[PDB]
């Protein structure tokens, strides 16, 4: 029993971060195979950040102003290309510790890993989810732009985010490992002013049954609702709308505690009426959003 | 900019986790050099947990009774020996992936990252602090017993705690890697209630500035108090007492952010007796206790 926001193990991800500079910027890299992949605004000044044409600015680069160091040992760059907001730097050596990968795009609401690296070392893993803005709330300071985001499946890493830039408003933003970023960011130091941060509705319902199995029930009540008389609620409190793709979702977990999914949603509307009245569930004073119906029945069956 | 909860990079110990049976009970070891370190309840059953004599026990087991797999690899235990409450297996094979480690004991309010593990493979990594009536609030399934807790300096692994026990509240036991038990706790399926869930004062405190650096900083007052005051509100909310050690453990978050530790005491004590008024620090409708001064200065400067 108990129920923690956990990461991946991060060791997989671990082998292939590496220091990619170009000039006096030094940021991460990700080693897979023998391509590195890093943000383009490597090649940037700060000064550059405010307006830069990347094409214009990666013609006066070459292979050799690219420095990759794995540990510290350096990399030999043999070809660097530019697919959207990402460098592709081809070096000579295949990464030996690549993991099985894939690289995807995840939609608002996913969680993933980060591992926040400087200078191409892990300094830590937490747990973010995709806010339904396109931002996510990370912990990033400068140097931390090429860490990724990833999700594992037994031995196959799903790689979904790279660190890329820091709103005016500390939160960030970031593209998949095709360097598209997600939502309608860009690598430019000018006003980006995120969305409504709605709360993930299908990830609250998803942590309000990890509570009842594990002993935290105050919560339930007497009433049950419908989607369209839940949703009329959840709009007037800023909460993601639930289709019925979630109620769906939510069924191993309403079967494995005997809940009805709109059973557990009228609670929840009464939580956003009422409040907590000083209470918690599993230790918050808020409703956590940043566990999928999928990490709540990963961490209650013990998936590894 | 942005403060999350993080654990430290796991890569380092999934490399020393290997999976430990004996008879019908399957847990996880620690395998550091050619010793492999584990729970010595893997030789109960769940009968014996009731009221077991781990010496007569042993009596009954010799090496080619504990079966150690790491990977998919059979290990050769050619020794045992009981270390109070863990078992060290002798293995023939020094473990090739062995960082450079410790074992510590750490005092209540300390935090550390643990790799829960299932069948010697690793699920997760979240973070932890011992709490100040020597229980931790993990998530810990059937199977998850010698999963262990660890901080890393630099590269060396300092590791702290290995899970034994789920109390009855459902909240985790375990000792330190000599096998001594945090706090009054035993490894017998027995009455074991725990004591006061205080708060870990310096930690709220250094969480207070951890958000002043990020920008919440609508909980600054125009107050100051005295440790004597402090502490009376303190004992009071069940807050641990705030000694001048604490103070100057603080002293350099205080440098950074120009805000006296005393002042900011004057703002905790306001936000005990106050409330948080509906508003959140840091994403939490609740003061953060499980991030140490070193933790904040640690994820705010980025240490690799
Ligand atoms: C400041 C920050 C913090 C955390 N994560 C990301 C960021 N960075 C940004 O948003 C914008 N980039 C800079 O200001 C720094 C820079 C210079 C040259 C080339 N690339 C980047
Ligand atoms: C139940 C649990 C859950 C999480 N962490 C720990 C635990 N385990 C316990 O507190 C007590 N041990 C058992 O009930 C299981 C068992 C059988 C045989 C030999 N060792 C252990």
């Amino acid at each position: 029993s108990g129920f923690r926001k956990m990461a991946f193990p991060s060791g997989k991800v671990e082998g292939c971060m590496v220091q990619v500079t170009c000039g006096t910027t030094t940021l991460n890299g990700l080693w897979l195979d023998d391509v590195v992949y890093c943000p383009r605004h490597v090649i940037c000044t700060s000064e550059d950040m405010l307006n830069p044409n990347y094409e214009d600015l990666l013609i006066r680069k070459s292979n050799h102003n690219f420095l990759v160091q794995a540990g510290n040992v350096q990399l030999r760059v043999i070809g660097h290309s530019m697919q959207n907001c990402v460098l592709k730097l081809k070096v000579d050596t295949a990464n030996p510790k690549t993991p099985k990968y894939k690289f995807v795009r995840i939609q608002p609401g996913q969680t993933f890993s980060v591992l926040a690296c400087y200078n191409g070392s892990p300094s830590g893993v937490y747990q973010c989810a995709m806010r339904p803005n396109f931002t996510i709330k990370g912990s990033f300071l400068n140097g931390s732009c090429g860490s990724v985001g990833f999700n594992i499946d037994y031995d196959c890493v799903s790689f979904c985010y790279m660190h890329h830039m820091e709103l005016p408003t500390g939160v960030h933003a970031g593209t998949d490992l095709e360097g598209n970023f997600y939502g309608p960011f860009v690598d430019r130091q000018t006003a980006q002013a995120a969305g409504t941060d709605t709360t993930i509705t299908v990830n609250v319902l998803a942590w309000l049954y990890a509570a009842v199995i594990n002993g935290d029930r105050w919560f339930l009540n007497r009433f049950t609702t419908t989607l369209n008389d839940f949703n009329l609620v959840a709009m007037k409190y800023n909460y993601e709308p639930l289709t019925q793709d979630h109620v769906d979702i939510l069924g191993p977990l309403s079967a494995q505690t005997g809940i009805a999914v709109l059973d557990m949603c009228a609670s929840l509307k009464e939580l956003l009426q009422n409040g907590m009245n000083g209470r918690t569930i599993l230790g918050s004073a808020l409703l956590e959003d940043e566990f999928t119906p999928f990490d709540v029945v990963r961490q209650c069956s013990g998936v590894t």
